[PDB]
């Protein structure tokens, strides 16, 4: 029952200790409180009545913003995003290119506006300051952890960019982990528009900040000594839309290619598998069979561990967007396999992160531009940082499955 | 009657004098003839029979070019831009993304071709030379004023780019105003494809050249002494299409975000307004209530000044494309408020310009690349140049409403 | 009969000799074997039974990859690329923007993956090595010729980029010709998705390598002495998709503008032609009337030479994509003119190449970045290289028409 989840949390923490750069340098106050906060945050908003109300209230607010933003895409694509599409094409009336991708553009503009007004910096300063006074983590890495709750792995460190070039290896590693353990507000609204429960997305986003610091300081403890704009609001929104546009185009092209490549791989795996008596062999079978123990470890029932492994594995070997795209049909009435409500939550939390190998190249470019003489350190800690981000997503999923 | 319009022209001229850098340095020949030309041009093509025929002939030619260009977008999007769309989705069959945006790509290619052939430079040389010999304005600033009739605020100064780095503050300011007082051929065809009368777009475009110089020399008189390519036609069209593509994407992303943001703002203004007994409070109400006196000043009837204020205000606080998008439904039979034919003309002329705050950032980049050591002067005169461009659009609207 | 084709091959070879930089420097072994290989390759896969089976087997494999890739675009655009589109919009249900353009993105990703795995370099090394040992051509120019079978004129020389800055004028010219005589894998799949027979596309692609070297060494014989990466497979696919996206957007914008411009030109040619009693005058008539002798020379029947001239001429004065777009309707049952199966093949082969004037500007940029001090030589040999690429496409078409 609940004993299997507590063992899951132990195993995840155990792997991080085994992969630590210095186990004897691990600060118990830091990693103790970091786990305590992520666990309590999960308890607060998933179990305790008052916390569940604050979570649904924030989620409904996010759901209202998305609909407001949908007026913009409704103007551009007219009846191609109306209800008539379902009357004509049925299930195929939901055009992803026009339904989900424009949301990335709107939310990028909105966040850019909330930065200009000082609203974002105000919230980050409070959350980031609460983390450092309770974990003993440095000023810059704590703000980046808080910033990552709302924005991407490359946009988050911008709040502390003059401190990035001279921050310690442990600090840089935590900044990398904070980004890999989290997503961004734009894609969050995208996944929400695909049927993923907003309550799970917001919850996983907030639990990412302490969870990112947790496995960052476990696998890479501090062994050194740390230290310590658009002309108007309309230009801010315009720049945000432009950034969101570029992101929308890149994500869309990636989904065409990656899903397309998977179909090719399944075609080849059908012929190759046939040589060994398994003509029905596909990529989903391999990933499911290989990630089932991991899925079972974090609280997924034995008879649903294989299916849950397909989604978790796909997120790791590719990215979470491709995973969410294959998992989204399982959140409707036309789902090929009816999953338990707890299993749906676990998959949602475990997927909610940028933790993949391809995000290292993005970290080399974005975070590397902020500190060109540190690109060597970024490339070196890349794989370890992905693992740390992965463990954070898995821990948040285990915690979520526990209180559910 | 016609006395209210003449007072409107006086007020607009009065504001420019009050905001002048040196009222005693204002050349009466310059600003006298500049107003005389813009007024006579309005009289010529809106009142006098022969002029009305030349205007409708040019407009029909423009209307034919758009339809020719529509073969290109018809090929790409097929039945999504056919008549069947109206039979299925009704009013929502008109897909803006495919109906209006591709036109920016085609017209950008066409203008780029007309530049290679020397046709554009031929027309600009004649118009620009007629302005300088009648106003005493310098060679470079006069050609830029003429060029702005057809192309954008960043593309226009390219005809005099080696003279830009060393031109006077008054010259640079006029170049900025010429761009803010006008639009570009590409978006012109876009607005025309949205239902805006081509006769009003072409008229406002041509009246922009003397109107731009008018308020430029009023608010910033000359106090110094002025001075004085693609391999083939197929490469020209290709480069133009590429430029138009980038423009199409940026405009589209902006419309998704801005309209989306407005819907969010109206949602918040509904809740905020409710605290003061006004739950129906929206952005359109604020802009209408605040710009109604201005609209009434330029010839809009008292019972239509509020609605006309919504569109004019929106163009100022954002951009003219967003304004035109909200005004376009009022040009159909399904209009929520039936406006007089004169009011429709006034709104069309007053909107027809790039005069907004966000265009300053664009002027810093485009016009700034032509003279990197002058970006300081551009940022300094930015706001004054927007005001001057705004007054030009308002003057052209007052003149248009007078002869109508 | 077959005597007219052999004369066609003679004429094409004759023109190249007349335009040679040094006829006395022409290596007979080189150009003899180069023609012998291109002719035998045509004989092998178009006439001989075993070769026809290898060609249809490779083509069916390519056809399967396209369908696999179509899962990606099906996900993005849903019912807009389903069969329901034909039930509602009829013929206009086939939306080019969603049916053809996404294929460029998928195939770019795939090729980028096959490069990372070493599969591409393996095939190129074998083909390129077979060409040099039989023609005496240098190492670098032979690999580039082989690489061009699969990728574009700018991507092909990347396999020998450190040898490009110091290769001879004859070597650089051949590298240019190898790209102009061929297309790329991405657009190949596009043309295939437009109804062009894959067997003809693959055949023309492979015959491009010896055909490119043939007319390169004919028009520019060697008179000097020659000499002699993404972190993971997922980053490779992502970079390929990004590149393919940029290509998709540029091609799409070009088709909107160029087709749009043609409609404008036909409108003007109707009015201009009317002055000389020919109001029905169009661009297709001019190109057909002017390229009919050329079409008749390469094996097109007298009563089909005019129509075939329209497509061949359009490919030359613009690009092969615009030509294929106008030729594609003639490959369906709703064709305005029913052409013989041999004529359809000849048009397909003669169009299958990047040989146009606009590709010179692309060669200046892409190939020029690999050797910035050689941009002068590229601009100088530009026109000659286009002619050489044109003659290669025409030769392959003559050979194809001969064995058919
Ligand atoms: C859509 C619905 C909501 C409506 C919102 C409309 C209100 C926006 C007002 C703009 O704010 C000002 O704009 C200036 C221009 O962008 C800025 O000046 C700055 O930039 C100018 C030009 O670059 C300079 O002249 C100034 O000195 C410099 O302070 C200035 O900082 C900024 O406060
Ligand atoms: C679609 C319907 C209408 C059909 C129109 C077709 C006609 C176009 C003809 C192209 O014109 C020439 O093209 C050359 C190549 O672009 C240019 O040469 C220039 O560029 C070459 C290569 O860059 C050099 O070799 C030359 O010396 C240099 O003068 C040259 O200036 C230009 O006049
Ligand atoms: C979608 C279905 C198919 C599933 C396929 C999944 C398998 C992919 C495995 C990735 O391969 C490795 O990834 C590393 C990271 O990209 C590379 O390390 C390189 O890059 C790292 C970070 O940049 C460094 O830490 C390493 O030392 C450096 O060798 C490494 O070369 C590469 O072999
Ligand atoms: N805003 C950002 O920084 C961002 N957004 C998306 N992605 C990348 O795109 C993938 C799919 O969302 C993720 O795994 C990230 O690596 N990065
Ligand atoms: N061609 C150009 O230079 C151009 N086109 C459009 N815009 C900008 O986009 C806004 C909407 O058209 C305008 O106010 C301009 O600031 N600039
Ligand atoms: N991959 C490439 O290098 C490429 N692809 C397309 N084109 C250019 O675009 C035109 C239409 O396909 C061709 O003639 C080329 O000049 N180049
Ligand atoms: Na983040
Ligand atoms: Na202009
Ligand atoms: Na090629």
């Amino acid at each position: 029952s609940l004993f299997m989840s507590c063992c899951g949390m132990a195993v995840l923490l155990g792997i991080a200790v085994l992969l630590s750069s210095n186990r004897k340098a691990i600060n118990l106050r830091t990693v103790g409180g970091a786990f305590a906060i992520q666990f309590s945050l999960g308890a607060f908003i998933l179990y305790v009545p008052w916390g569940q109300e604050l979570l649904r209230g924030f989620s409904d607010a996010v759901s209202n913003v998305i609909n407001y933003g949908n007026d913009g895409t409704s103007f551009l694509f007219g009846g191609l995003v109306s209800g008539k599409m379902f009357e004509v094409f049925g299930g195929g009336g939901f055009i992803f290119a026009f339904r989900v991708l424009p949301t990335l553009i709107f939310f990028s503009a909105l966040i850019s506006v909330l930065y200009y007004l000082g609203v974002m910096q105000w919230v980050i300063r409070i959350l980031g300051g609460g983390l450092q006074k309770a974990l003993g983590t440095s000023r810059a890495e704590s703000m980046s952890a808080a910033a990552n709750i709302f924005v991407g792995q490359t946009e988050a460190p911008l709040v502390v960019r003059p401190f990035v070039p001279k921050m310690t290896q442990s600090e840089l590693f935590a900044v990398m982990c904070g980004g890999l353990a989290s997503i961004a507000g734009g894609v969050l609204a995208g996944y929400a528009s695909m049927g993923v429960k907003i309550e799970y997305l917001v919850a996983a986003s907030f639990m990412a900040a302490p969870g990112g610091l947790l496995f960052a300081k476990l696998m890479m403890p501090e062994t050194e000594k740390p230290q310590d704009k658009p002309a108007n609001v309309i230009d801010a929104a315009a720049g945000g839309a432009s950034a969101g546009l570029q992101l929308a185009l890149n994500v869309g092209a990636m989904l065409i290619a990656f899903i397309g490549l998977i179909a090719l791989i399944n075609g080849m795996l059908g012929g190759i598998g046939g040589w060994f008596g398994m003509p029905e062999l596909k990529l989903e079978m391999l990933l499911g069979w290989l990630f089932a123990p991991l899925a079972f470890l974090i609280g997924v029932p034995w008879n649903e561990a294989t299916v849950a492994g397909e989604f978790i594995g796909l997120k790791t070997v590719a990215n979470e967007f491709v995973a969410y795209s294959q998992f989204a049909p399982y959140l409707t009435e036309a789902a090929p396999v009816v999953l338990s409500e707890k299993t749906k939550a676990i998959i949602s939390f475990a997927l909610c992160g940028f933790a993949n190998l391809s995000s290292i190249a993005i970290l080399l470019g974005g975070l590397g531009s902020l500190a060109p003489k540190r690109r060597g350190d970024i490339a070196r800690m890349g794989v370890k940082a992905v693992i740390a981000g992965t463990l954070s997503n898995l821990m948040a999923a285990t915690i979520a499955g526990f209180f559910l």
